[PDB]
């Protein structure tokens, strides 16, 4: 119901989600020299999203602000948890425990994606309350 043609928030949340998805789908058959740069991708995507959000806050109801900020905070946290796991799977490279730590990357990542999506919903709301939509 909201025109997206010039909605970066959306556009960026979409990138972040894709980054995750493509990483989580290429993860199992892959080596560290392949999944680290993938994770870096997620980061860059997350970073870009966050900046965009920052500039958007100044144009949304002071009310919402707090939540959006909290939501932002989570996203960062998530990425970290991901990076930690990535380091782990990186350590136990060719071993009996690699394919197991990778599954933890998967979980971390998926969380990131879910929260990224919620950030969108929170902001989508601000946008609607601001544009003055009915009940």
């Amino acid at each position: 119901n909201l025109d997206r043609s010039n909605d970066k928030v959306y556009e960026n949340v979409t990138g972040l989600v894709k980054a995750v998805i493509e990483m989580s789908s290429k993860i199992q058959p892959a080596p560290p020299e392949e999944y680290v740069p993938m994770v870096k991708e997620v980061g860059l995507a997350l970073r870009t999203l966050l900046a965009t959000v920052d500039e958007t806050i100044p144009l949304l109801p002071a009310s919402t602000h707090r939540e959006i900020e909290m939501a932002q905070k989570l996203l960062n946290s998530d990425l970290g948890e991901l990076i930690n796991k990535m380091k782990l799977a990186q350590q136990y490279v060719m071993t009996s425990l690699q394919q197991e730590y990778k599954k933890q990357m998967l979980t971390a990542a998926h969380a990131l994606a879910v929260d990224a999506k919620n950030l969108l919903d929170v902001i989508d709301q601000a946008r609607l309350k601001m544009l003055g939509q009915t009940r």
